[PDB]
């Protein structure tokens, strides 16, 4: 079945239609350029569809996330961070066996060569804890050449997933440890993920770390709602990268470096920036909610509007209940800046200004405020995103390779100056 | 003069797009409200069919051979230019006043000096990391060292800064990244050379054999870079647009375009044309037995082109200065010529080559100035990358200066519908 | 005796190969300062076949033995003076492309970087001599070893 | 053959002296993954 585009001059073609399994529509290009000459033009691709993709569903006009038909909301409450890893990347729910196999290759990795600690040695305790996750990741290719050799075999490509997902929380901890000056921690074999790495970030020999499980059971839920997102910019940099045939390890760090930019992952930084300003000017919600509204004053409502969804961020909405639950459970009542995020919601949400341009928070805007309460300081919650988002990346990137997509090549219509002569220096 | 394309979309609905005309005849629609006004998205493979941008800075005709910079023709920028005067044009829109091409190229020279902390960095890569590691790596750590440039609202003064600190940069990491692998001592960059006669000097000058600054050699150099200096869209230049729509900082969005670069389906970046002539050499220097042997690859190994049919328009250029290179040297009669010129008429007389347009493209002669020259194979995409920075910086500045929204596109979901969370237990 | 084509291609070669790996020089940082001299020499050397693992492949072609031998004819020039440096806390010296093998090591051994070193040909023309007379003594412990 | 005392403080001193100094550590910080090992063992035998 087709659509029917007719052109200028007697020109017109028959653009085959595809329905997905939720009833997302798309017709077919895939010949234009060949039969006609002509493109589409779509800036930001706001009307493109990148890629058929059964990893995640997302719903931007009802507000609705599924990865691989599993609710977000169940998987939020119920599931595990490396659970939602492998049901992203292989496509089901683990057998008990498949996940104590997943999560035991995992441990094992974890430990990062000695010439990667070295080369971590350079950076100073200034540094940005982005600049090292990017620059480290980056350097893994180096060290796994393997990783960028034709002819991946599926067992190769399977030890690339567990090498990165292990790596990527020990060097996550020493992007903190490098900011405040700690001894870097060896990964722990006798303990799982999420807790191991909460151990590598925050025991110090000086102060007995204990294990809290409510910590641990916060930053399973964070990063499970951080884990995908679909086609979202550092996603789509993780496959143009991958179409190439670079390494797992070259198209994540590309995409680390997608995340970090302020229209993306780096907003979360942003949002915090912005309810600590507002505590400061100590000055009503309300002032902020008009400043917000009016075109230039300089103040933008942080955290609110995205690109896909035109009503409730799920995640957002699990986040703000958690981070009401988790600061309970700490002793941490009455946090100033929850109150600011709440009122700030509050307002936008009751304010007719924002409500017809469909401008509601999204995950970033309620993150901070728990990572806050983890101990987690605000120039690592970006490295929080991307550790959460990697098993998406790695999901993203491995059906992306198994459906053999060409090299991304998009096109460009020029716009600039004809065919002029060379001009020597003395004549101009 | 406007034209309109009509799209009609079963089920009886239709849609008006107006048509967007480039400046070489280039036509797209406009499918700015497809989505909005329709609920369809296109479907397109590798963005093939997708104008993403409207590009001021290279226009390409492959069908016809052309290639200009900003209106330029390649052959005439090539012979009269130098790599600074073209980088300033790809950049910045016009021929520089004396006094523009003066202060960028001395900003440059003032700014190849390398931070004694990436040094440091640096340090810790073992002299058998691939180069192009160490190249990602250590351009991701420039963010690090310059927080300046992951700014929102950078001034055009700050955004020029990062742009000489880039193109300075890049050839003396370039060249550590050659130190590196032969154990020898970084040369400090010198302030009394030009760019690629400084480049040469950083790579082959070493304490115990006297370098020679060959004006030929400086001459080849100039021509080769100004030919890898922008083409268009193609992965790597899309992967820097991308990356840079999100607001990354230009180190991080040229970190993530060399991942896309080294990816083996790039195309131009093939190190299998220097290790071609040397496993010819090595079997006692018979072309015509791995030629033989070579078709019971060819476009990893300089031979045919993806956009350019009939002849690459560098092609015939870089020839040239890969002729004058052998005779500056003592190779007229060396192995090397032999070799080439076997390879380059079996391309351009043996039919089987004629058939499948595998004719010598400007990597297959880079890649015998290169070899030359002792740059080894692993340095090839090094060199590639160097001779690209400008054109990277020039797209990631256009794309900022007409304000691009983020690259965010959208999918078709093929996956499971929804199904409830199998807690372990009930599962098997 | 060497042709005067043959004593130039040898004595070329070694001035080329007197550069030692940045890797050695970074094994040699780890030396305290107070390090005797021939701890230093010894366990370089012995680093040298870790570098060059080919040295120890079985099948030496003549080709490769005459690169051994000019790699140590002119490594062992550079680490001498090195162990000297150590000893007093001076910034190490490259090799020179310009000075003869003797005049390199006074030269490595005895320069600052900050003035133009005077090599006398007196001393370079007595080190040559001192050399020549402890080149060879047939089958002493040390060539026995 | 070792008596037991022998034994125990020929045993117990080895045990003492198996700590390497810190500047030996530092010398074989200056070798390559690579190395053979044979290499660094003769290397850090003779720096003793």
């Amino acid at each position: 079945e087709t659509a029917e585009l007719n052109l200028p001059g007697g020109q017109s073609i028959s653009l085959p239609i595809f329905e997905g399994t939720e009833q997302e529509k798309a017709f077919d290009i895939g010949k234009l350029r060949d039969a006609t000459g002509y493109v589409t033009l779509d800036s930001g691709y706001k009307n493109t569809g990148a890629c058929k993709s059964a990893i995640t569903f997302l719903d931007g006009e009802e507000g609705i996330l599924r990865y691989r038909g599993y609710p977000i909301e169940q998987l939020a409450e119920n599931s595990s961070f490396l659970e939602v890893a492998y049901l992203l990347i292989y496509g089901h729910l683990p057998t008990e066996a498949e996940l104590k196999d997943f999560s035991g290759h995992i441990t094992k990795h974890t430990l990062v060569h000695e010439d990667i600690r070295k080369i971590f040695d350079g950076f100073p305790s200034s540094t940005h804890p982005m600049a090292i996750l990017s620059s480290l990741t980056c350097a893994l290719t180096g060290f796994y050449p393997e990783s960028i050799s034709p002819n991946q075999t599926p067992e190769a490509i399977d030890l690339t997933i567990v090498r990165l997902m292990a790596k990527m929380s020990t060097i996550a901890a020493w992007t903190y440890k490098n900011s405040v000056g700690h001894p870097l921690n060896y990964p722990r074999n006798d303990l799982d993920y999420c807790a191991n790495f909460l151990y590598m970030m925050f025991s110090f020999p000086t102060e007995k770390y204990e294990i809290n499980p409510v910590i641990v059971s916060a930053l399973n839920k964070l990063l499970i709602l951080h884990a995908d997102h679909e086609q979202n910019c550092s996603t789509s940099t993780v496959r143009l990268v991958g179409s190439a045939n670079a390494s797992l390890y070259g198209s994540v760090s590309a995409g680390i470096n997608a995340l970090w930019g302020p229209l993306h992952g780096g907003a979360n930084q942003e949002v915090i920036e912005m309810l600590e300003a507002i505590e400061k000017d100590g000055g009503d919600t309300s002032k902020f909610i008009a400043q917000a509204k009016d075109k230039n004053s300089g103040f933008r409502l942080m955290g609110f509007g995205h690109r896909v969804y035109k009503n409730f961020d799920p995640r957002a909405k699990i986040i703000k209940v958690a981070a009401d639950e988790v600061l309970q459970a700490l002793g941490m009542q009455n946090s100033p800046l929850l109150k600011i995020a709440t009122e700030l919601e509050q307002a936008a949400l009751t304010d007719q200004y924002f409500i017809d341009r469909k401008l509601y928070p999204n995950v970033d805007f309620y993150s901070g405020i728990i990572y806050k309460a983890l101990g987690i300081p605000t120039e690592m919650f970006t490295v929080m995103f991307a550790l959460g988002r990697l098993p998406g990346w790695i999901a993203q990137w491995k059906e992306m390779r198994e459906n053999k997509e060409p090299i991304g090549r998009p096109r460009q219509i020029y716009v600039g100056e004809t065919e002029r002569n060379y001009v020597p220096m003395t004549e101009r």
